[PDB]
């Protein structure tokens, strides 16, 4: 039965009003409203928590979204896929015992959807609340390596939880607001896109550019040429340029997913409806919905999209493109006026010195 929330929100069962006060806590400990380093790591753990599990293995291999990566944060975190993920585990860890009522795979996925609203464009996702506060770590092998081939990427998602290709490409938006740090053993915080604070389409169009070097070293696992790869790290800025993962050229263009990956360019909403549909399957993997109850009104309304149409970033155009989808016409789009590259911002407010929460923990890395 209906409750009203001490924040005035009314709610389909009081045991929501738990995640309010933690929703608080959150933002004033970790992701500080931003858009930022916190918010994009804690997302990237929603996935690496919830991908391990898998069909045809059975139960044992693994439970999901469950919170396994924080509940045994010295197995999972430091496998060789999940390097660098113990900065978000070590930050929701302390969580555990200040909301005590709060599971940890709830946790996982709730600070997901809040770091997600802090994003402009994202969707404001489903939340059901209910894991199980126990289970065990999974093992390794379940989460998907950028080196990976498409039809390797399609089988490990169809395992873990029967997502198709489309809904496959939907996840892989959230690459918008995504870096690397571990990738090239040289570089911090590589960006995916030009607008690594913004949930835009800009992901979709930027790989679909043709590579012509590296922002650092030109042969890193997992990582192929990138079309905009310059920064200012080579004298000592943070604003480091783009690169290009191998596996999201991969989805660009191979048949089973090229035509989802251009779908999305210059479609805000489809793309930001379809991520919210994958993502909300995504986040109850090990579950069954009916053991579930529906909290979705407690997670925080998003930053709204920006005005900023999808365009070229300076110094490229459609003339750089590399297309392999037949079905449907690139659509013609305004190129930014400028005559070199423009730096990628380190920082939402477009500067280079802004820092980020880190509690220390358990998980670690190398
Ligand atoms: C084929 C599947 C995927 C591959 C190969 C992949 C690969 C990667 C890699 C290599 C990084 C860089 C990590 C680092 O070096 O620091 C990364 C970051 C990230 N991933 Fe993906 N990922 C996949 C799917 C997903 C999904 C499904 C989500 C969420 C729904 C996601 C969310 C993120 C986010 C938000 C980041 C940025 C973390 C940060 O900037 O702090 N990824 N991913
Ligand atoms: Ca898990
Ligand atoms: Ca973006």
């Amino acid at each position: 039965p209906t409750a009203v929330c001490s924040d005035g929100t009314r709610v389909s069962n009081a045991v929501c009003c738990d995640f309010v006060s933690l929703g608080q806590d959150l933002q004033s400990m970790v992701l500080q409203g931003d858009c930022g380093e916190d918010a994009h790591e804690i997302i990237r753990l929603t996935f690496h928590d919830a991908v391990a599990i898998s069909r045809k293995l059975g139960p044992s291999a693994g439970g999901g979204a469950d919170g396994s990566m924080l509940l045994f944060p010295l197995v999972e975190p430091e496998f060789a896929a999940s390097n660098g993920i113990d900065d978000s585990v070590n930050n929701l860890i302390p969580f555990l015992s200040l909301h005590p009522t709060i599971s940890a795979g709830d946790l996982v996925q709730f600070a997901g959807a809040v770091a997600l609203s802090n994003c402009p464009g994202a969707p404001r996702v489903q939340f059901l609340a209910g894991r199980p506060n126990h289970t065990i770590a999974a093992i390794d092998g379940l989460i998907p390596e950028p080196q990976d081939n498409v039809t390797s990427i399609l089988e490990r998602f169809d395992d873990a939880g029967g997502f198709t290709p489309f809904e496959v490409v939907s996840l892989l938006a959230s690459h918008t607001i995504a870096r690397a740090d571990k990738v090239d053993p040289t570089l911090d915080a590589a960006p995916f896109d030009t607008t690594p604070f913004t949930f835009d389409s800009q992901i979709f169009l930027e790989v679909l550019l043709k590579g012509v070097g590296f922002p650092g070293l030109d042969n890193n696992t997992g990582e192929v040429s990138s079309p905009l790869p310059l920064g200012d790290t080579s004298t000592g800025g943070k604003d480091t340029g783009l690169m290009r993962l191998q596996s999201d050229f991969a989805l660009a263009h191979d048949p089973r997913t090229a035509c989802f990956w251009q779908g999305f360019v210059d479609q805000q909403e489809f793309m930001s409806q379809s991520f919210a549909s994958a993502f909300a399957k995504l986040a109850v993997l090990g579950h069954n919905t009916d053991d579930l109850i529906d909290c979705s009104e407690v997670v925080p309304v998003p930053k709204p999209a920006v005005d900023k149409p999808t365009t070229f970033p300076a110094t490229t155009g459609p003339q750089d493109l590399e297309l392999s989808c037949l079905a449907e016409r690139f659509p013609t789009l305004s190129v930014d006026p400028g005559a070199q590259e423009t730096l990628i911002p380190h920082c939402s407010d477009g500067l280079e010195n802004c820092t980020s929460v880190q509690f220390s923990g358990p998980a670690t890395d190398s």
